[PDB]
Protein backbone atom coordinates (compact mmCIF):
# COMPACT_ATOMS: atom_id res chain seq x y z
CA UNK A 1 0.00 0.00 0.00
CA UNK A 2 2.97 2.45 -0.10
CA UNK A 3 2.71 5.73 -2.44
CA UNK A 4 3.17 5.98 -6.27
CA UNK A 5 5.32 8.50 -7.93
CA UNK A 6 6.07 9.60 -11.49
CA UNK A 7 7.85 11.92 -12.87
CA UNK A 8 7.13 13.04 -16.49
CA UNK A 9 10.00 14.62 -18.02
CA UNK A 10 10.12 17.03 -21.30
CA UNK A 11 11.26 20.60 -22.35
CA UNK A 12 7.29 21.34 -22.65
CA UNK A 13 8.12 24.13 -24.93
CA UNK A 14 4.95 25.21 -24.72
CA UNK A 15 2.88 22.73 -23.13
CA UNK A 16 0.40 21.64 -25.63
CA UNK A 17 -3.15 20.14 -25.31
CA UNK A 18 -1.80 16.73 -25.45
CA UNK A 19 0.41 17.32 -22.32
CA UNK A 20 -3.01 18.26 -20.70
CA UNK A 21 -4.31 15.17 -21.62
CA UNK A 22 -1.58 12.79 -20.53
CA UNK A 23 -0.94 14.32 -17.46
CA UNK A 24 -4.77 14.51 -16.43
CA UNK A 25 -4.97 10.44 -17.34
CA UNK A 26 -1.59 10.17 -15.02
CA UNK A 27 -2.97 11.98 -12.73
CA UNK A 28 -5.64 9.35 -12.01
CA UNK A 29 -3.74 6.74 -11.80
CA UNK A 30 -1.09 7.89 -9.79
CA UNK A 31 -0.56 9.08 -6.36
CA UNK A 32 2.06 12.03 -7.24
CA UNK A 33 2.50 13.24 -10.67
CA UNK A 34 5.75 15.93 -10.78
CA UNK A 35 5.49 17.62 -14.05
CA UNK A 36 9.57 17.99 -14.45
CA UNK A 37 10.65 20.64 -17.12
CA UNK A 38 14.24 19.52 -18.33
CA UNK A 39 15.93 23.84 -18.41
CA UNK A 40 17.67 22.99 -21.62
CA UNK A 41 20.77 25.08 -21.24
CA UNK A 42 22.90 23.57 -24.46
CA UNK A 43 19.67 23.09 -26.24
CA UNK A 44 18.21 26.39 -26.14
CA UNK A 45 14.05 26.64 -25.31
CA UNK A 46 12.05 29.18 -26.90
CA UNK A 47 10.60 29.74 -23.26
CA UNK A 48 12.30 30.65 -20.41
CA UNK A 49 11.90 27.72 -17.30
CA UNK A 50 10.01 30.27 -15.36
CA UNK A 51 7.49 30.79 -18.33
CA UNK A 52 7.04 27.00 -19.19
CA UNK A 53 6.72 26.46 -15.19
CA UNK A 54 3.78 29.02 -15.15
CA UNK A 55 2.42 27.88 -18.41
CA UNK A 56 2.14 24.57 -17.01
CA UNK A 57 1.13 25.69 -13.24
CA UNK A 58 -2.03 27.56 -15.34
CA UNK A 59 -2.92 24.44 -17.30
CA UNK A 60 -3.08 21.65 -14.68
CA UNK A 61 -2.47 23.15 -11.38
CA UNK A 62 -6.17 22.93 -10.46
CA UNK A 63 -4.74 18.64 -10.36
CA UNK A 64 -3.87 18.38 -7.06
CA UNK A 65 -1.89 15.83 -6.88
CA UNK A 66 0.54 17.49 -9.68
CA UNK A 67 3.85 19.16 -8.99
CA UNK A 68 5.59 21.01 -11.21
CA UNK A 69 9.56 21.75 -11.27
CA UNK A 70 12.50 22.44 -13.24
CA UNK A 71 15.40 20.01 -13.65
CA UNK A 72 18.75 19.55 -15.11
CA UNK A 73 21.68 16.86 -15.34
CA UNK A 74 20.89 13.27 -15.85
CA UNK A 75 17.50 11.92 -15.92
CA UNK A 76 18.27 9.02 -13.49
CA UNK A 77 19.71 11.26 -11.27
CA UNK A 78 16.66 13.63 -10.76
CA UNK A 79 14.40 9.84 -10.51
CA UNK A 80 16.67 8.84 -7.52
CA UNK A 81 16.70 12.08 -5.40
CA UNK A 82 12.27 12.37 -6.54
CA UNK A 83 12.21 8.79 -4.76
CA UNK A 84 10.34 8.16 -7.87
CA UNK A 85 8.32 5.11 -9.02
CA UNK A 86 8.79 5.42 -12.96
CA UNK A 87 9.08 8.21 -15.40
CA UNK A 88 6.40 8.41 -17.75
CA UNK A 89 6.28 9.29 -21.71
CA UNK A 90 3.88 9.87 -23.78
CA UNK A 91 3.52 7.73 -26.90
CA UNK A 92 1.76 8.75 -29.97
CA UNK A 93 1.30 7.45 -34.05
CA UNK A 94 4.06 10.02 -34.30
CA UNK A 95 6.47 9.11 -31.41
CA UNK A 96 9.77 7.27 -32.08
CA UNK A 97 9.38 4.02 -30.44
CA UNK A 98 12.63 3.32 -30.82
CA UNK A 99 14.26 6.31 -29.35
CA UNK A 100 11.97 5.04 -26.23
CA UNK A 101 13.44 1.62 -25.80
CA UNK A 102 16.80 3.14 -26.30
CA UNK A 103 16.36 5.71 -23.79
CA UNK A 104 14.26 3.65 -21.33
CA UNK A 105 16.84 0.79 -21.85
CA UNK A 106 19.94 2.88 -21.02
CA UNK A 107 18.64 4.56 -18.30
CA UNK A 108 18.63 0.46 -16.83
CA UNK A 109 21.67 0.08 -17.44
CA UNK A 110 22.45 3.55 -15.36
CA UNK A 111 20.23 2.90 -12.80
CA UNK A 112 18.82 -1.30 -12.55
CA UNK A 113 15.57 0.45 -10.43
CA UNK A 114 14.87 2.94 -13.13
CA UNK A 115 11.32 1.80 -14.46
CA UNK A 116 9.64 3.56 -17.32
CA UNK A 117 5.58 3.93 -18.03
CA UNK A 118 4.29 4.93 -21.23
CA UNK A 119 0.64 6.41 -22.01
CA UNK A 120 -0.96 7.34 -25.23
CA UNK A 121 -3.24 10.51 -25.25
CA UNK A 122 -6.68 11.09 -27.16
CA UNK A 123 -6.38 10.31 -30.35
CA UNK A 124 -7.67 14.25 -31.16
CA UNK A 125 -3.93 15.10 -30.12
CA UNK A 126 -2.21 12.23 -32.17
CA UNK A 127 -0.93 14.48 -34.44
CA UNK A 128 0.11 18.01 -33.07
CA UNK A 129 3.89 18.74 -32.43
CA UNK A 130 5.22 21.56 -29.88
CA UNK A 131 7.84 22.14 -32.99
CA UNK A 132 4.95 22.43 -35.67
CA UNK A 133 3.46 25.17 -32.39
CA UNK A 134 5.95 27.20 -32.52
CA UNK A 135 6.06 27.49 -36.56
CA UNK A 136 2.82 28.12 -36.83
CA UNK A 137 3.04 30.78 -33.97
CA UNK A 138 6.51 32.31 -35.34
CA UNK A 139 4.60 32.83 -38.80
CA UNK A 140 1.63 34.52 -36.68
CA UNK A 141 -1.08 31.50 -37.53
CA UNK A 142 -3.39 30.87 -34.63
CA UNK A 143 -2.87 28.21 -32.49
CA UNK A 144 -5.52 28.30 -30.05
CA UNK A 145 -6.45 25.09 -30.97
CA UNK A 146 -3.53 23.28 -30.17
CA UNK A 147 -2.55 24.41 -26.86
CA UNK A 148 -4.40 26.21 -23.65
CA UNK A 149 -5.71 29.78 -23.74
CA UNK A 150 -2.72 31.25 -21.46
CA UNK A 151 -0.34 29.54 -23.89
CA UNK A 152 -1.42 31.40 -26.58
CA UNK A 153 -1.46 35.07 -24.39
CA UNK A 154 2.16 33.87 -23.89
CA UNK A 155 2.88 33.70 -27.71
CA UNK A 156 1.69 37.43 -28.07
CA UNK A 157 3.33 38.35 -25.14
CA UNK A 158 6.68 37.27 -26.93
CA UNK A 159 5.50 38.77 -30.07
CA UNK A 160 5.38 42.40 -28.05
CA UNK A 161 9.02 42.11 -28.18
CA UNK A 162 10.93 41.61 -32.00
CA UNK A 163 8.94 38.16 -32.38
C1 LIG B 1 13.98 15.75 -21.28
C2 LIG B 1 13.96 14.39 -21.94
C3 LIG B 1 13.11 13.43 -21.14
C4 LIG B 1 13.63 14.50 -23.42
O1 LIG B 1 12.38 14.10 -23.80
P1 LIG B 1 11.95 14.23 -25.40
O2 LIG B 1 11.49 12.90 -25.87
O3 LIG B 1 12.98 14.91 -26.28
O4 LIG B 1 10.60 15.11 -25.36
P2 LIG B 1 10.79 16.61 -24.83
O5 LIG B 1 11.71 16.47 -23.65
O6 LIG B 1 11.62 17.13 -26.02
O7 LIG B 1 9.18 17.20 -24.50
C5 LIG B 1 8.09 17.55 -25.41
C6 LIG B 1 8.71 17.54 -26.85
O8 LIG B 1 8.41 16.33 -27.54
C7 LIG B 1 7.48 16.55 -28.57
N1 LIG B 1 6.20 16.14 -27.96
C8 LIG B 1 6.05 14.97 -27.25
N2 LIG B 1 4.77 14.75 -26.83
C9 LIG B 1 4.07 15.82 -27.30
C10 LIG B 1 2.63 16.25 -27.25
N3 LIG B 1 1.76 15.42 -26.57
N4 LIG B 1 2.29 17.48 -27.87
C11 LIG B 1 3.24 18.23 -28.53
N5 LIG B 1 4.57 17.90 -28.61
C12 LIG B 1 5.02 16.73 -28.05
C13 LIG B 1 7.63 17.97 -29.08
O9 LIG B 1 8.03 18.14 -30.50
C14 LIG B 1 8.53 18.57 -27.98
O10 LIG B 1 9.83 18.85 -28.51
P3 LIG B 1 10.60 20.29 -28.71
O11 LIG B 1 10.09 21.38 -27.81
O12 LIG B 1 12.03 19.96 -28.31
O13 LIG B 1 10.21 20.50 -30.17
C15 LIG B 1 15.34 13.78 -22.06
O14 LIG B 1 15.97 14.63 -22.94
C16 LIG B 1 16.13 13.74 -20.83
O15 LIG B 1 15.87 12.86 -20.06
N6 LIG B 1 17.06 14.66 -20.63
C17 LIG B 1 17.88 14.81 -19.44
C18 LIG B 1 19.27 14.25 -19.76
C19 LIG B 1 19.41 12.75 -19.77
O16 LIG B 1 19.18 12.09 -18.73
N7 LIG B 1 19.91 12.22 -20.91
C20 LIG B 1 20.38 10.85 -21.06
C21 LIG B 1 19.33 9.82 -21.13
S1 LIG B 1 20.11 8.20 -21.49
Amino acid sequence: MSKTRVIYPGTFDPITNGHVDLVTRASRMFDEVVVAIAIGHHKNPLFSLEERVALAQSSLGHLSNVEFVGFDGLLVNFFKEQKATAVLRGLRAVSDFEYEFQLANMNRQLDPHFEAVFLTPSEQYSFISSTLIREIARLKGDVTKFVPQAVVEAFERKHQQGW
